[PDB]
């Protein structure tokens, strides 16, 4: 039931996509909001689909949905209730799946393509950059009330797995890993923001974070994302010594074909899911694909 098994027992590496903001703004979207996904998903759903399609064309084997900040908590500020919010969250999956369908028409040989439902941290709902600090404090029960509607909406709309990403807080991580056991068929990767090579943003030694996630077979991969490019390889090599789960790495771009240069380094550090975060485009993926 591991959706990675199809691809990883055929290739050492699989490619994720990259930032969506970048090609929405080149397509003419103004996003000066943290709840920008609400407007686009409603006003310009097609643009999001087209961004997914472009990453697929560029070599991406997995779309990450536009749900990073699509929570009932977040969208309540736009006067949307939980069910209105879940319909949007689910739309983000449908859009990525209609993109995938479109890409298979253009390329019948393309192989297995995945859709990962994006699950942002609580810090991304607090518009403060806390997702790279994790200096927030909630009960496990509290994180779970936060995450559940999105988790159900992502799964109900057909995500092949959840992308639990940009995670700074160890308590939130355990809450999320506890939450997923309520949905036995769900599979997820857990990806973290760091303070350093050996620690989560909040301070937790990565040893603790792995020992925990080790006990949840639903967590089918883990690693790091939205990390500076220069900080990726040290973190990976440390993870690599704690787990042989497939490792995940998608860092910020180097500037502002070079993120792509780390490929060999990462793969040797056990990385098997590779893509990009802030400031990346389909160009970064095409370069990864060229170097594989
Ligand atoms: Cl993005």
């Amino acid at each position: 039931n591991n959706p990675l098994r199809a691809l990883l027992d055929k290739q050492d590496i699989l490619l994720l996509d990259g930032a969506m903001a970048t090609e929405l703004e080149a397509r003419g979207c103004n996003l000066a909001d943290s709840l920008w996904s609400a407007k686009v998903l409603v006003e310009n759903p097609e643009l999001i689909r087209e961004v997914h399609l472009d990453y697929y064309r560029a070599g991406a084997q997995c779309a990450i949905t536009a749900s990073y900040q699509a929570t009932p908590a977040g969208f309540a500020a736009r006067g949307l209730d939980e069910a209105q919010s879940k319909a949007l969250i689910g739309k983000s999956v449908e859009l990525a799946r209609k993109a995938r369908e479109a890409y298979l028409a253009e390329n019948p040989q393309a192989g297995t393509l995945l859709v990962a439902g994006s699950v942002g941290p609580y810090g991304a709902y607090l518009a403060d950059g806390s997702e790279y600090r994790g200096d927030y404090h909630c009960s496990v029960e509290a994180f779970q009330a936060f995450h559940r509607p999105r988790v159900e909406a992502l799964l109900d709309a057909g995500a092949d797995l959840l992308a639990c990403e940009t995670l700074p807080n160890f308590s939130e991580i355990e809450a999320l890993a506890e939450l997923l056991t309520a949905y036995p068929r769900a599979r997820a990767w857990f990806s973290f923001t760091l303070r350093d090579s050996e620690h989560l943003s909040d301070g937790t030694p990565l040893r603790d974070v792995v020992a925990l996630l080790a006990g949840y077979p639903q967590v089918v991969a883990l690693g790091i994302n939205c990390i500076a490019l220069e900080n990726t390889t040290a973190a990976l090599q440390h993870l690599h010594g704690l787990t042989v789960l497939p490792l995940v790495v998608y860092p910020n771009s180097g500037e502002h074909a070079q993120l792509a240069d780390y490929l060999p380094q990462w793969q040797a550090a056990g990385a098997r899911l590779i893509g990009g975060c802030c400031r990346t485009t389909p160009a970064d993926i095409a370069a990864l694909k060229a170097r594989s």
